[PDB]
Parts: C-alpha cells; structure tokens; sequence
C-alpha cells in the first residue's frame, strides 16, 4: 500500500526542523527488497513501521494521530540515504519523575522496522535530539576527572590511565586472581574485571573482592601511589547488581572511591546500565559493550554503528564506553572512529549526518581496548591527538615477558614516548618498553622493521 | 597465534558431552576473514577470546585455567560449522539466589566473537543447555492455562485466543484509545499495547490506564464474557516498572489476573524481562522483541536466530514471546519457523542440531503477529497444526470494513472455518463476518482465493 | 559511612564546634575559616546539580546563563491551594 502522501513530506528543510526543536533527526541507509514498492514507498511504509501506523488503512486514525506522524524529509536513492524526523511527543516518558529513555527511542527510531519483509535491509548512521528531548536523559554523573581526583591528578587534563584486563578471561581463583592485580598495580594504575568475571563457582564473587581489597591496600601501602580497579557487577537481576555494589562498597570502606563499576550494557541491556547509573551515580560507570558487533560491524547492513551506540551511550549515562582501537588493535575498526570520541567528550560535535549540541551534559571517557600493548600505542595516539583517557591492555600487560608490572610500566613509557614526540625505536634508555618488543617480535616487525639492527 | 593445539579437540563425540551433563553446546556458522587463519585456526581463536583466552599468550595462566578451557569439538569448513562445547562453570551465577543468567551466556557465546578482526562473520543457529544449568534458569511462572482459565476455557487444549493491537501505533488520546479497546472487546479476547504504547504526553499513562480499566468492566458486563488486555511496562529504570505494574495491578482491582505486562525485551534488554518475572511472577510476561530483526534476519550472518532468541525467551521467563507469522504475513519468516513455536511449548524438542529436554520447565507460549488476518489464517494453522496460542492482528481488525469488533469475529470465525476442516470460501455463505473481510483485504482474496468473487 | 566510605560533615562539626562550645574555662570561641586537604575533600558529596540544569530549563546559556528572576510565595502562610497558585500563576 502506498502511503507516500502521508508520511513523506521531502519538501521540509533539515535547517527549520532542527531549528524548531521538536523533532528527533534519524539518518538511515536502507535498501528496498525488489519485487515491491519504489524507494519512497519503501521509505513511506518504513516511517509506518515506526511511528504511527501499519500496512493498511485503519478506521480508528484521526487528524490528532496524524499530526505526530513521523515524515521522511530526505533521501537519496543513489546512495541509499533516508532521512526521518520524529516528533518528540512519541516517545516514552517515566511516570514517576518524567525523564526520557532510551528504550523509547531504540523501539521507535530502530525496532520494528528491523523485521520489514519489504526492506532488504535499513542501517542507522545517525541521530539528532532537541534540548527538550536532551536535557530529559540522565547524563553520566562521574567521569574521568573523579579517577584523576583520585589518582591525585590534575582534574583537567589529568592524562593517562595505565590500565589493564586480568587475564585469564576466566580461570584465575580468588588469590592468584588478587596476586596479579597487586603485581600489574605495581607498575599501573587501573584493572578491570573481564567482562564475564564475576561469581564463578571457582571464584566467588565475595572472596575475590575481599582479596582483590587487600591486593589494593597492600599495593598503595608499596607503592604510595593511588590504583583503581573496575568490578563487573552485571546481572539479569537489578537486586544482584545492588548486591554486588553495596559489598563492594562496603568491603573496599576507605578506598570506595577507588571503585568503577562494570557493565555489559549491550546484551544486559539499558536497563542494568540504568540500575546502576541510578544507583551508584558517585561510582564511575564503566560501559562494556561485549556483543555489539553483531550489528555495529561494517559486515551488517542492519541495526546501527558503534557511534551511535556511543552517543546513546553518552544519554543513557555511561560514565566510560569502550570506543575500540581504531583499526590499530585486533578489533574490526577505522581511524576515522576518532569521531566517536569527539562525539562523546566535546560539548559540541559533528556527526556524519547531523550536527549535535550537549548543553554541558557530562562527557564520556572513549576506553581504548582489544589487542593493546607497549608497542601499538605511539601510533593510536597521533590518531586520536590525545592521551586524557583510560587504556586496558590484558594480554599487552600480562603477555609481557617480564611479567604484569613491566607490562604496565611498558604502557606508561610507551605513552611518555608518545608525549614526547619521540622516535620508538629510538627511545626504546627504556627497557620495560624495549621488552616489548621481544614480548611481541610479530608486532615489532611489522610496526618497526629493522627494530632489531637497533 | 596459532592456539587450535590447546583450545580445538575434534576427537570428542559430541553424544558423551551430551551424556556428561557439564557443557553448554552451541553450533555457529563461521567463516574466516581472508588473510589470517585457516578454519581451525580461526576457531581457536574464537574459543579462545569466548572463553579464558586472549589473541596471545600470558604467564597468568594455571592449570586449572586449562581444565575450564571452552573446546571446538566439530566442524565442517565446506558447510562453514563450528560447535564449541562451554564448561557450565564458566557462567555467572547470583550471589543471592545462586541462580543462572542469561547475560553471562550472552556475554560468553555471542559476545566480543561479534567483533573479532579476523573473522568475517560468525552466527549461533542453535545451543544446548545440560540439567545442572537449564535448572537454574527461572523459566516461565505464568502460563497460556491461566489465560484460558480467565477466559473460563478448559485449562488443557483451550482453543484459540482471538487478540489484536490497538491501531493507531501511536496517537490515540486515553479515552479514543479506551474506546477502540472497547470497540475489539464486543467480538474479540485479548488486546495488547502496541509496543511504544505508554506515557506519551498526549496519552498519559493513569488516564490511559483508568479508561481503559472501565472499558474492561463496559466490555464483561455488554458481553458476559471475560477480557484480556496487555500493558506495555517497558523502561530504562526498574522502579518505573514496578510503579508502573503496580498501578496497573491495583488500578483494575478483582479483573487484575486479566492483565498480562508486556516488556520489549530485546531493546531494553533482559534486565527488565527479569524486572517484570521477578517483580510479577503471577502476572502473564508477554516478551516483544522489537528490533530483533536487525540479527534474525536471514539476510544477517551475525548475533543469532529468531530460534536462539525464542529458545532463551524460555530459559528468562517469558510466558509468552513473538514467534512471527512463518511465511505468512508481512514480516520475514518461514514456513519451517514452525520448529521454533514447537521449541517453546513442547517439553522435549529438537533444534536444528540440538534436541533438548526441558524437564518440566513450564512452556511459552507463540504470539502470533504482523500483517495477519482472517483470510491468511488457515494457510498458517495448516503449517503449525494447532491453534493453541494467541494471535493478534491489529491491521487485520482495524482495518476490517466494518470495525474492530467485526473483524474480531472474523478472526474467530476462521479460526472456527479453520478447526471445522471447512472450505473457507464456502464457510463464508454462512458467516458474514469473515466474508467481509475478503471485501476488506482484495488483493489478500485475490492471490489466496482467485474466484471468490464469483462464489 | 560504613556504607560508602564517603564523609559526614556531622563528625566535622562535632570535633571542630562541639563540646569545644560548652567550656566553662572559655568565655567565648567562634570558627571564622576553615581549610580541607584533598584526601577529605574528596570525600564530601558535592552538589550534583547547579544553576546550570535550570539555566538549560530556561532556554539559557548553561555557561553565565544570566539572571533568574525569582520571587516566594507570600503569604508566608494562609493561602489556601487555589489562591496560591492563582499567585503563582500571576507571578511567572
Ligand atoms: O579481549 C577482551 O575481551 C578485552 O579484555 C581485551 O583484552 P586484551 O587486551 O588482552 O586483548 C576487551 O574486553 C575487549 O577489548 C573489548 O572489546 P571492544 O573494546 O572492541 O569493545
Ligand atoms: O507493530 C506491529 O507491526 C505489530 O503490532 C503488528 O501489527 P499488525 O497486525 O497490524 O500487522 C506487531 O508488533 C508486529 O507484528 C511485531 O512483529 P513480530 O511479531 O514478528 O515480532
Ligand atoms: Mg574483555
Ligand atoms: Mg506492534
């Protein structure tokens, strides 16, 4: 059924929508199955889909539904673009205090018109949200400058965070798990939880963290230095993430503010994300986003990108999302995703489609992880321009020869060589940097061919 | 790195594996990126990086790591198969109750493999799950009995539950709302939410809620018989579900086991299907999983299957899920989707490689939607072979030339064509609702009747 | 807090003008400064909202958004519910 008349108006400019402040911006490349409707239609049908109607004509509409239509105001067929702007009064709303969720969004903008038999497939690259849609999402209330405050560093620019992820990625019992942490805090200043680390019936959640505690107190007690560790607290059931916290707030007692909590918001959800944005709001929230790639990868024509996963991120209230490695790890990515982190720092950003505004909402730390060590790191960071970030490296830390804390001091020099502007080779007078290229021969020959000559 | 010597052991049989009740089984669909590892090199690292390794080597490792190493223990590169057998002592448990989560199973199976370098795709089509853990799954609490118990149905094989979504999507004010759910009610069962369906501005939730409430009492007390409705509790926080279902609960007061809560599961997540199992054990969990369709989709290599998706619906607690219309309505979907209904409900069933046993684990129930109504209807009932489900067509009632209620009565009227082995186009001389509805969908009748003008 | 670890200004306020002020031998003490380090400033709350979420309310620039024009309520007390948001009303 052609319901272009409706639901297309491509007479409408994106200027005077964004400038009226009472629509969302949805830019779309989607493709039409052959043997249906044209591109238009296609686009008309998809806007149904995801606002206000169906695949035929209903007796029960009236003009009141009609005037909070979704419209397609923009497309271009020769590159599959499709523009949709959503009237804000469609999404969903909480009854108990009004705010915004994100859960609204995604079913709207991204749902339903996912499982279209017409559609071949229909990708989101983009999005824009108003003031009075922006300024009704929660916002990360932690962030960076919490761990610099805590590190004991300047909370503007406080710079690098040496971190890693214990590995084995499961297998470590509670002692030896807290004998690598106090060996890798020796030389760095963050650990995490692998993402599925948590209450194994190998590892207890309890006796871990009571371990773990210790490994940090003895370690500043050695040290004199500040260390941070990130604690997976993810569950089906919110109660258990309340669990989880409050012991190890609780446990840690005078290091709590040393705590970051852990999340698997892509395959638990924004609703655990929300459990304990809400609940810990004074704990940095640490957005881990295992399972993304199911759709934010190049290969999938469906669903979204990971930038607009890290923007959603930013409102959904992530204190830190990982951002991946910009095609300098082992993960699928590009050197051109140093525009998500942009989008999730600055007050300001462009997207690829749309220009977006944040009002001073609180930044997000873009995390840099997968496939990290001593050696990738100079060459990530001319990408990006910057080092004010948090990186973990489990198998670039721990895989180092000479053990977690050269691993750690390995980073921490690789990211002074950085600064420094300084040749690699050359400035490998540094020889837990040195190592590394013994740790990982692969990597120092491709990254520095005659590495060995010097 | 080359890892297949330590994570790859194709000389297991996968029958002792399944005998030995301490692995969860999956079976992907893989294929190497080209310029790296060959097949079973690639499948080691895919274990490795699902399980207790990483892309290279580290001193940290025990050898008690080693005895929780995840395996691939079959494959078939011509074929692109890959099954990796999972130790259940990898996945996550509750500190409070000791009990399993499916986050943990995600975060392990389908997880960072999503976004490996040197893989070009990889998609889970099926997995088992042994006793000690399928245990300790909450499975469903509520089931399709206690709807046909409500309805005053026999409790086994109660018939079809004639359903529909409110239409408009979105845009109805409270009480134009309340009166289409009114309109339905006089020839119809059920009716949900459409999934957005909540606390926009224009239709507050209370005010949407009461009037709906009263459009319930109108409906029983025109009708005599009993109405089901379906509310949407989906939310970011927990405690907005809990105030939501709560209000609802005490809201329709002695006709509240007519309510079932409906959570979008698939966007929000999980959690919040878990929110409304826990929080709501005694009220029906109707999972709709919108979005899904961005991984389901045939024409994806990735994530998982509608099966895989059904399949953990169970494990979470859903009484019932979205299982589509198998070929037959306006969604993508097969014929041989009927597989994955028969999955939900049976408590012995078999996957595309795995048959499970359920032990008794209550069943859920397919709700069957999109594009749906009363002239494609037996075509579908002839593929699944019963009619032991709900069904909701909002398009296929609304959209009916003489209103909700008539097309409800179609509806029920075909089901009534589809039970009494009757020719449908015959079944009509006799009963004007559903005539009606060729009159409604032409081009429905035309590719599905070709005469039925003449008739 | 046994809870969090995080500080109480009430312990603050105990040690540094509590039983300090019932001293017969003092005829009279009062706290003009104080300064915390840091490792206990750390420790404090700290407001989570500011001026800046109204501003954004507002329409206004969240940085030197301007000035909020404000008034109470007065009667302090006596209106009754409608009066009192007729003078609301009246007043925004
Ligand atoms: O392999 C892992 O699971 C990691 O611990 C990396 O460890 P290694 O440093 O030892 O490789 C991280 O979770 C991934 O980087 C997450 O993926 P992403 O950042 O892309 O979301
Ligand atoms: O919004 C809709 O399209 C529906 O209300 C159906 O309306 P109609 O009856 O008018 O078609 C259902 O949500 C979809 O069927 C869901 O798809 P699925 O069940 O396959 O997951
Ligand atoms: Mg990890
Ligand atoms: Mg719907």
């Amino acid at each position: 059924m052609d319901q272009s008349n409706r639901y297309a108006n491509l007479n409408l400019k994106e200027s005077e929508l964004i400038a009226g402040g009472r629509h969302v911006l949805c830019a779309y490349i989607m493709k039409p199955k052959a043997g249906f409707g044209n591109f238009i239609q296609t686009a008309a049908h998809f806007v149904a889909e995801s606002s206000t109607g169906t695949n035929v004509e209903v007796s029960t509409t009236d003009d009141f539904t009609r005037g909070v239509d979704a419209l397609v105001y923009e497309v271009d067929e020769a590159n599959s673009l499709m523009k949709i702007a959503y009237p804000i009064e469609l999404f969903d709303r909480n009854v108990i205090d009004g705010r915004a969720m994100i859960a609204s969004f995604l079913t709207l903008t991204i749902g339903n018109n996912q499982g279209m038999g017409d559609v071949e497939y229909a990708k989101m690259y983009d999005f824009y949200v108003p003031p009075a849609y922006l300024k009704l999402f929660d916002g990360p209330s932690t962030t960076i400058k919490d761990l610099w405050r805590v590190l004991g560093r300047p909370v503007i620019n406080g710079g690098f965070i040496v971190g890693t992820i214990i590995k084995p990625k499961l297998g470590l019992r509670p002692q030896p798990f807290a004998n690598a942490c106090y060996d890798f805090w020796l030389g760095g200043d963050f650990i995490k939880n692998d993402e599925p680390q948590g209450n194994q019936v190998f590892a207890p959640f309890k006796d871990t963290v009571r371990a773990v505690a210790d490994a940090m107190r003895r370690a500043q007690d050695k040290t004199g230095e500040a260390k941070l560790f990130s604690f997976n607290i993810t569950a089906d059931d919110h109660y258990e993430m309340l669990a989880r916290g409050e012991f190890i707030l609780e446990t840690f007692a005078d290091n709590a503010d040393h705590i970051a909590f852990l999340v698997d918001g892509y395959v638990a959800g924004p609703a655990a994300v929300t459990t304990a944005r809400r609940a810990f709001p004074k704990q940095y929230l640490h957005y881990h986003r295992a399972g993304h790639g199911a759709v934010t990868s190049p290969q999938s024509k469906r669903g979204y990108t990971a930038f607009v996963l890290s923007k959603m991120a930013r409102l959904q209230g992530a204190s830190g999302i990982h951002t991946g490695t910009m095609g300098f790890g082992k993960a699928e990515g590009e050197a051109a995703d140093r525009a998500i982190a942009y989008m999730i720092t600055e007050d300001a950003a462009d997207g690829p489609y749309f220009h977006q505004e944040w009002l001073g909402m609180n930044p997000t730390t873009p995390i840099i992880s997968g496939g990290m060590n001593a050696l990738r790191m100079p060459g990530f960071f001319d990408n990006l321009g910057h080092s004010n970030l948090i990186m973990t490296a489990g198998g670039g830390a721990f895989g180092h020869v000479d053990g977690g804390a050269a691993g750690a001091k390995s980073l921490r020099q690789a990211e002074q060589c950085w600064k420094q502007g300084a040749d690699p080779v050359e400035f490998a007078d540094h020889r837990e940097f040195a190592r590394a290229f013994e740790s990982f021969p692969q990597d120092a020959d491709k990254l520095y061919p005659n590495w060995r000559a010097k």
